[PDB]
């Protein structure tokens, strides 16, 4: 029998776009997005088991897969629940994935710095602990290691407070780098009004570019360049391949839909 | 029987802010959030129609009210389905409604302009043909007129391009507003970056103040002073009354949690 359901676990305080478009195909055969809140760690695979034992389901997504990540175990014990991970497939273990390329991201980005003549950039990033930490590292080390450019980083938690204070960090210490990426829009902007602040033009004095897209960066003083995910195709194919995995079909992995490195007025030649 | 689902029908393409709060209480119960998408305009009352005649869910959650919408008379007539809105009282017509109070929200920003000495300030608002688009310019028109500051306002579309045009529609006409607050956030960010391309001084020229609050306000240049709603808590309070309806407990109109004006310095005394 079918339930109809696709089971989706959030973590308690992008995501809005994911569910649109997962929306956009579950609705063409009538199912329905079952969601429910993890309050602490241990939590979300608490209601997975429930999930499982109680077949409340059709299939489960699993988001923001950390390294060695229990529920790849959980999973893998229990095969005949339908699953789907949104990853690098180094992070899923055979499991059915749909997959980010983040090294290619990390390419495409630091291509268009050098382009741009930057010789001298930096990292604002999310936290350590990340499951894409490690990948997005390695890329940016290797490339611009081969392209002879200097890059360093630094780690924060997503807040604009944090990403302000890396900024004023970076800025202040010789070397200063003529190019910054941001590991989302939020410190991105909170990073350029740290520069104006400083007297430190954008893009003049200093390049910057938004790993992540949204309305923020067109609104921005100027408009920030951005890598763009489409997020809404991205979740559409997420839930036409549960749906596939439902039916009883075999599913490759699946590239994720190109993502496009949108120029804005926040990059141009290094100072 | 219960099922333990709360039905909430999105629109394709704030809202995670709410499902945060609404699981926050709904996980103390194992209850889950069951989520359908509206590609369209009748689709909603059709996906309603269904969780109703099935018993799919125990209650339903009726977000962005219009006037004279289609589900409040699906409601009424199937009063066997416990349902709550989010809205202000005057547009639910006796339906169990968690209330909005826009006309307070109102007279607290335009206080704080007109302690800061503005007689001239405009809006820049969402479509006419929200909910609330007449609760918040009659108390705009009102508040203004009995204060005696002149009182224009701009419809756009939400975008940081239609907020960033209206604003340079409000900064050429003589003459010019000395406050603009924007419903929502990117268009306050993007109007406050015309402002500054303008040469038009943030707060010096011109304050800003948006109507919703996030991030980037924190993040902008300068921090964006804005009416900040308890969304989490709205979330929370939503899921326990719907709880408390599904119980079978009578259940009283509720206002929602306060909201608060958080001063940042976008907004100083008039030029």
């Amino acid at each position: 029998s079918r339930t109809r359901r696709i089971g989706l676990v959030l973590g308690y305080d992008y995501i809005m776009r994911l569910i649109s478009g997962l929306g956009s195909a579950l609705e063409e055969r009538d199912y329905s997005l079952l969601v429910r809140m993890s309050m602490d760690d241990d939590d979300e695979v608490s209601i997975l088991e429930d999930w499982i034992a109680t077949g409340n389901v059709d299939a489960l997504l699993l988001l923001n897969l950390e390294i060695g990540d229990p529920r790849i175990e959980l999973m893998k014990n229990n095969p005949q629940m339908p699953c789907l991970a949104l990853a690098d497939s180094s992070l899923t273990s055979g499991l059915p994935t749909l997959m980010s390329d983040d090294a290619a991201a990390s390419g495409t980005m630091i291509r268009h710095l050098a382009l741009f003549g930057h010789k001298n950039i930096a990292r604002v990033a999310g936290p350590e602990e990340l499951g894409h930490s490690y990948i997005r590292d390695a890329a940016f080390s290797e490339i611009t290691t081969e392209l002879g450019m200097r890059y360093r980083c630094l780690h924060t938690d997503y807040t604009p407070e944090s990403g302000a204070e890396a900024t004023k960090r970076l800025l202040s210490v010789e070397p200063r780098p003529t190019a910054i990426i941001y590991d989302n829009d939020v410190m991105a902007l909170a990073g350029e009004s740290v520069a104006s602040v400083k007297g430190v033009r954008v893009p003049e004095d200093l390049s910057i570019i938004s790993w992540g897209d949204s309305f923020m960066n067109v609104a921005a003083h100027p408009p920030i360049t951005a890598l763009s995910r489409n997020i809404l195709e991205s979740g559409r194919l997420a839930a036409q391949l549960m749906l596939k995995l439902i039916d009883g079909e075999d599913v490759e992995n699946v590239e994720e839909p190109p993502y496009e490195l949108i120029e804005r007025a926040s990059t141009a030649p290094a100072a």
